[PDB]
């Protein structure tokens, strides 16, 4: 896929009614966004408050646009319990040249608790930190549990490195 799609991240810096502003701190973009392309509480939106926004131009009336704007994680719990897991099987990315371009690749996590024992499917653009972890470390993630009641690993990060000395 891909063909058509921008995720930018952003932060809401000032709150005006029926109108808003996205700041540039996580990606080179400053939107102004209405209240209309918001998806949630708008109540429960606050001033220093992270969102992912898709940016598109809208050929109907010729103009750029943001999507609904989603809010990083809303319905989306953590389970309030975080893991560790070990690498198993690394993603080939991290070239001369490019980076996590290739999405068709993905590794395997096994973390062992709960009485459950399992491979969960881990790409590198959800590995925050922007570090390479090597199969046979030990990282943590967080398991976040959407609404729909599927999830992953995400929040992937190398806490505690197994260096060959």
């Amino acid at each position: 896929g891909a063909d058509d799609e921008e995720r930018e991240t952003g932060i809401i810096e000032k709150l005006l009614h029926s109108y808003g502003f996205i700041q540039c701190c996580e990606r080179q973009a400053r939107l102004f966004f209405h209240f209309s392309q918001f998806s949630g509480n708008i109540d429960h939106l606050k001033i220093g408050d992270p969102v992912e926004f898709e940016m598109t131009y809208d050929r109907r009336t010729g103009k750029p646009i943001a999507s609904q704007v989603s809010k990083i994680a809303p319905e989306v719990v953590l389970s309030e319990e975080r893991v560790t897991g070990t690498v198993t099987t690394e993603l080939r990315t991290d070239s001369a040249n490019n980076v996590l371009n290739s999405s068709e690749t993905t590794g395997r996590i096994s973390y062992e608790n709960r009485g459950e024992c399992f491979f969960l499917p881990y790409t590198k653009d959800d590995v925050e930190g922007n570090v390479n972890l090597r199969a046979g470390d030990k990282v943590s993630f967080q398991i976040a549990t959407n609404q729909r009641g599927n999830l992953g690993a995400c929040h992937i990060r190398l806490e505690n490195p197994a260096q060959p000395v």
